[PDB]
Order: structure tokens, then C-alpha cells, then sequence
């Protein structure tokens, strides 16, 4: 039984974490084969941060400017090029602990594990998901830039997030492992604000199905709804409109529990329309949208 | 900024995880040096677990009736011994991935990461607190037996938990890597139930302390309280009575954030006598007692681990 906000075994990612130092700026890097990936604003300073010209600032750099320390070893960088907002660094030695890896770009609502690191050494691991405003809510302090999000399915590790900045609202933004920012954000200190965050409707329903598996059924009702009726209620509560694709992906859980997906929407509709009543679902007194349908099946 | 349920990096632990197979039963082991640790109920069949005779099922076993495997590699068993509810298995090859480790037993209210393993392969890591009925609100299925709980201090691992059973309330309990059970539990299949629980007060205060640091400060009030005044209300609401040493542990937080402990105990006392009134603290509709003060220090200072 049981259900928890469980993350992935971080061991693969820890063996790839290095500490990149450029000038007086020190952030973590990700050492994969002969390349060390890190946010390109490592070459930037606060003065340049407003509207930096990275290509201009990069050609003014040489390999003797970049200090990479994988524990007690200084790494001989032999190449510096850019790829969007991710800075890549060629080195003479491939990382011995490099796992089978792949670079992916996730869609909003997808969950991934984050290895929070400071000065190249891991500090902790937690589970995050990509909000629909293209931000994440993880715990990050200054110097955590370069920490990565990932998802280990099979031996292969799917890198999908690199941490770059924290927004004024406290949420965090980043890029895929190719430097493309999630959302409209750019690697500049200029005023950027996060769009209003909608609740993940599909993940809450998947989380509910997990509860039924574990035995909680108080939220269930005899009602059902048409899909159009439910999304009209959902946006009233700042929820995400639910696609037919979302219904199809919730089918696998529907079969195992016997509850129709739209039948489960009615329980969600009543739950929003009434409240938690003090009772809890899986120990949570709120509705958890950080569990994709895949997460529910994998753990249950 | 931001607050998350964060666990220790599992990498040191993953390199100790092995599978153990005795007879028909397969479960997880922990390979440290030339000895692997697994719960002693591996030798048991479901028929035998009704009335087990653990001493006698040992000597019947031979040194080749334990199929231990580290990935595809298969380890060669030298000898076996039982230490309480934990079975120790000597093997020919000492583990080259053995980290700086030590066996610790945590007191209730302590938190620790629990790497979840199935068939000797790590599957997930999550943070658990030792509840005061001595159980764990964790996620476990069949084959999860042998998963261990641990803490990382400096570069030293602290193995503190081993998972054996699942109670019928959906909670879990086990031992302290020396076979010594946590709470009134035995490793047999005969009618064990989880005792009534009390909220960990000190981990609630630290959690509220975190809310202040990450902006959320609605709950603060001008008043202050006193241990005896507060604790009297605490027993009524099935809360832990707050002791002297609890405040000293929370002392660093009160200094770093600037509001007094007994001032903050007041914000809890009013909260536990008025409800949250629809407000959410760090976006949670209920109080969280699964964050020790050292846990939030680890997250508000970013203590790295080598
Ligand atoms: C000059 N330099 C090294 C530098 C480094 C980081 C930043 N920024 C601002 C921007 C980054 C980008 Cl990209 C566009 S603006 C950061 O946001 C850093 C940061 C990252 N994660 C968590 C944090 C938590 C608290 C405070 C922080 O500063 C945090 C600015 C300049
Ligand atoms: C025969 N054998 C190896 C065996 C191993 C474990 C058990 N038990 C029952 C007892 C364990 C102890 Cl100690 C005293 S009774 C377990 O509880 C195992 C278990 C653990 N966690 C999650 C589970 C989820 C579903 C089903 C499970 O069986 C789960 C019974 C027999």
C-alpha cells in the first residue's frame, strides 16, 4: 500500500555533478562524456546581467578562464561553445560515471526529479513537476543554478531540466538540456513575472485514482458528468481544461478501479464545490496535482 | 527560495543494494563490506510464518541456499548468523562500494530518507518520519522488504531503518539494522496493529518556522505562551508535550528568523484551536510534522553532502 512524493534514485546524477567556476561566479555543472553542461550566465556578472550579449562575452573567454573541479581534480577544458542558454565545455577526460542518458523536453504537468546541488556537491533530491505557466516550485538557493531535473526509466536517465533563475514570485525557471527555456523567459535580469498557475486537472484525477486503490472512497459519488460540463466548473476553480487525450490517458486507471473517468470528474467537481471537510486523502488535506497518471501506476 | 519534501542523495546507498533469494522468497539485501543484511523472514514460507521457530529454520539452511546477486554478479556466501530480526550473511567478496557508514537507531520524531528497492534494484527515494506509534507512513509493495532508511551526516551514512512488514492500516514498521524492532512488533503473521499516533510538535514548529522564512507569515500573533500553558492544550489535541530540549533545538531557527519560540508556540496554539480558516501554510491545508528543525536548516542553508 502507501503513497508518497517519492523521487528517483539520484545516484546516477550525483556522479555527473561538477563545480564550474568562471571569474567570481561559481555554479554547478553537469559532466556528461567529454562535455560539461552549465548555464551560460556563468560568464555573466550582475552588471552585464540586464542585457548580456553572450556571444560577444564568450569570444572574450579562453579555456584558461573556466575552472572545473570534480572533487579534488582540476579539469583541463579543451573547448567552449554555446547552445542557446546552455554552455557546453569540452574536456580531455570523459566522465567515468557517465550513465546511459538522453536529453528530452517535457510538456507541462510532467513530473521529474531534481538533484539540488551547491558548489558541485549534492545537497538533496525532491520531486517537482512543470507547471502550466512553465515554472517549477522546487527549493533553490543562490548557487543552485546548474542543478538538473531528470527521470530515470530503465538504466537510461532522461535529462529534461537545468535550473537558471528564480522569479520574483518565488517560482523557478530553466531550460531543457539544449538551452531552450521552458516558457517565454530569457537569461537576463530584466523584469520577468510568472503567469497565473493553473492546477493540473489530470494529475489530481490520477492522484484520486491512486487513493481509491489504497482504499479511500469517501470522496466518491454516484454522479457522472459530460466533459464540457466539467471543464466549465474546472476553470471556475482555476483548474486546467481537460482534453480528450487526458481522458484517454486516464483510461488505464479507470479499468483497474472500475470508475469511469468522467465519473471520477464528478467526484472532483463535488470535492471542489464542497471542500475537504477536514478529512484527508492519502494524508494530504489538499488536492495534489504533482502526480502524473504514469507516476500513479508506477508506484501502485 | 521554495520548500520541498527533500531526501538525502541516495547514491551511496544504491551501491550497497543486492537481492537475496532463499528458497521460494526473493527480497532485498544491503551489502556492506563482506556481509549483507536482510530481514530474517526470508527463510520463512507463508506456511511457516504462522508459527515460526526462527532458530531452527537457520541451521536447516546451508551456505548455498541463499542466492544473493549484485546486479548480474552473483555473490558467494561464506556464513550466516541471526542478530535479532536481521539476518547477516557473510560473502567472499568485500563490497568495493561500501561508504563510510554506521548503524544508528533514531528516536521517534526523527526523519530519514528511505530508498525503496524491489528485487535488489533501487526504485525510489522519499523522506519519512518515525511516528510515535513507531511506524512509517511510507510506500511499499511486495518485494520492498530489505529497503533501508538512512541519514547522511558529513560524508558518513547512518543506516537507521530496515523494512519488513506492512500493517493493515497501510503503515509500515521495521528494525534498526541490528534486528531491533521499532515499537511493539514481531516478525510473524499474527494480528499486529498500529497504535494511536501523536503529532510531532517540534517538527510542526520547525515547519511553521519555514513558512516564515518563505514568506508565509499570516499565522503569527502578538502573544506569547509558556510550556505548561501550551503543553496542557497539546495533550488535549493529541499533540506531543513540548520538552525543554525541544526549544533549544529550535533555537537556531528563532535566531535566524527573529521570532521567539514561545511566541511561535502561540501561533500554533491559536492555530490548533481555531483551524486554518481556509488559509494554507506553504500551500498545505494541514500542519506538517515531518520536517525536523535540522531538515529545514539543511534546506534554508543548503548544506551540501560529499
Ligand atoms: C551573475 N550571476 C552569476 C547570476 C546568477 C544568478 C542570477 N539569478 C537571477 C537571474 C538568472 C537568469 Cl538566467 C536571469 S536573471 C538567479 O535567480 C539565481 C538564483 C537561482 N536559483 C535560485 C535562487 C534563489 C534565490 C536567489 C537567487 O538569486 C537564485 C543572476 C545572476
Ligand atoms: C514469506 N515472506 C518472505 C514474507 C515477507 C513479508 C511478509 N509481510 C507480512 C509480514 C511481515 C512480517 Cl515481519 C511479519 S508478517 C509483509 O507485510 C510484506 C510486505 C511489506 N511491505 C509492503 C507489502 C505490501 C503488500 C503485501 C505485503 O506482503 C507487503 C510476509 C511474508
Amino acid at each position: 500500500s502507501g503513497f508518497r512524493k517519492m523521487a528517483f534514485p539520484s545516484g546516477k546524477v550525483e556522479g555527473c555533478m561538477v563545480q564550474v567556476t568562471c571569474g567570481t561566479t561559481t555554479l554547478n555543472g553537469l559532466w556528461l562524456d567529454d562535455v560539461v553542461y552549465c548555464p551560460r550566465h556563468v560568464i555573466c556578472t550582475s552588471e552585464d546581467m540586464l542585457n548580456p550579449n553572450y556571444e560577444d562575452l564568450l569570444i572574450r573567454k579562453s579555456n584558461h578562464n573556466f575552472l572545473v573541479q570534480a572533487g579534488n581534480v582540476q579539469l583541463r577544458v579543451i573547448g567552449h561553445s554555446m547552445q542557446n542558454c546552455v554552455l557546453k565545455l569540452k574536456v580531455d577526460t570523459a566522465n567515468p560515471k557517465t550513465p546511459k542518458y538522453k536529453f528530452v523536453r517535457i510538456q507541462p504537468g510532467q513530473t521529474f526529479s531534481v538533484l539540488a546541488c551547491y558548489n558541485g556537491s549534492p545537497s538533496g533530491v525532491y520531486q517537482c513537476a512543470m507547471r502550466h505557466n512553465f515554472t517549477i516550485k522546487g527549493s533553490f538557493l543562490n548557487g543552485s543554478c546548474g542543478s538538473v531535473g531528470f527521470n530515470i526509466d530503465y538504466d537510461c536517465v532522461s535529462f529534461c531540466y537545468m535550473h537558471h533563475m528564480e522569479l520574483p514570485t518565488g517560482v523557478h525557471a530553466g531550460t531543457d538540456l539544449e538551452g531552450n527555456f521552458y516558457g517565454p523567459f530569457v537569461d537576463r535580469q530584466t523584469a520577468q513575472a510568472a503567469g497565473t498557475d493553473t492546477t493540473i486537472t489530470v494529475n489530481v484525477l490520477a492522484w484520486l485514482y491512486a487513493a481509491v486503490i489504497n482504499g479511500d472512497r469517501w470522496f466518491l459519488n454516484r454522479f457522472t458528468t459530460t466533459l464540457n460540463d466539467f471543464n466549465l466548473v474546472a476553470m471556475k476553480y482555476n483548474y486546467e481544461p481537460l482534453t480528450q487525450d487526458h481522458v484517454d490517458i486516464l483510461g488505464p486507471l479507470s479499468a483497474q478501479t472500475g470508475i469511469a473517468v468522467l465519473d471520477m470528474c464528478a467526484s472532483l467537481k463535488e470535492l471542489l464545490q464542497n471542500g475537504m471537510n477536514g478529512r484527508t486523502i492519502l494524508g494530504s488535506a489538499l488536492l495534489e496535482d504533482e502526480f502524473t497518471p504514469f507516476d500513479v501506476v508506477r508506484q501502485c
